[PDB]
């Protein structure tokens, strides 16, 4: 269930992935280079002013590829593309070592197959890594739209 | 389900109802009057300048209270005050003359218990009613906060 994930290149490197969830394709604004796909690759992406983020609107013929995702993050463990990632105390982790070069932009997934948080970088602490991620709280109540 | 669901009154009557979801109480602007609490009362409510909604934060004492929500809203029927709500194409619907007066600020809620939508007004459509509401779609994706 990764139709959803896009190499970034630059210079013949991966660089990093942009990831289609809900109707955006998502990718790390830090992350150099483009996307491994000629639909995407066309794509105008708005930066965040305030998080290291940029979006697109997902091609409509695309939307069946898209992941879903939930704010919906209790404690225990979750996935990723190099194993399990633990999310306790607001914080994920992994063992320090299972990261690999490139992991920003890849997604967390709970075992439904929802993204509950995409990686951007990570820090020490000690025999963790604790991962620098953007993620959706409760708080996405606000983001109403009037129907009917 | 009814423990997030509190009465506005202007002049001793029920103008309409407020709903406590997510981290948000939330109200129709337009429904008059003062919550039926006094926690809720006193808090400071944000007017939307495109919608017809107001919100405030939710007391953190009262976070156990609040219902849980989600933009996940599959075709059939689902639950309110009243009984069965259907959403088909975009729109939910009831049986004309299902509503009854102060219905503005009641949730609809599928199985699980989860809102899926307030209900602000409602439009005629022959045998069935229209329901205006205030929903949340997969655009709810670009509210992200950053953690670690």
């Amino acid at each position: 269930e990764n139709d959803c994930i896009f190499e970034v290149r630059h210079e013949g490197k991966v660089t990093g992935y942009a990831c289609l969830v809900g109707d955006k394709v998502m990718k790390p604004a830090h992350v150099k280079g483009t996307i491994d796909n000629a639909d995407l690759a066309k794509l105008a992406f708005k930066r965040s002013s305030k998080y290291d983020l940029e979006c697109a609107q997902i091609p409509v013929h695309m939307k069946s590829d898209a992941s879903k995702f939930t704010h919906e993050k209790p404690e225990g463990y979750y996935n990723w593309h190099h194993g399990a990632v633990q999310y306790s105390g607001g914080r994920f982790t992994i063992p320090t070592g299972a990261g690999k070069p490139g992991d920003s932009g890849r997604p967390i997934f709970d075992n439904k197959g929802r993204v509950v948080a995409i990686v951007l970088g990570g820090a020490n602490e000690g025999t963790r890594t604790a991962l620098s991620v953007v993620t959706w709280n409760k708080d996405i109540v606000t983001k109403i739209t009037p129907e009917g």
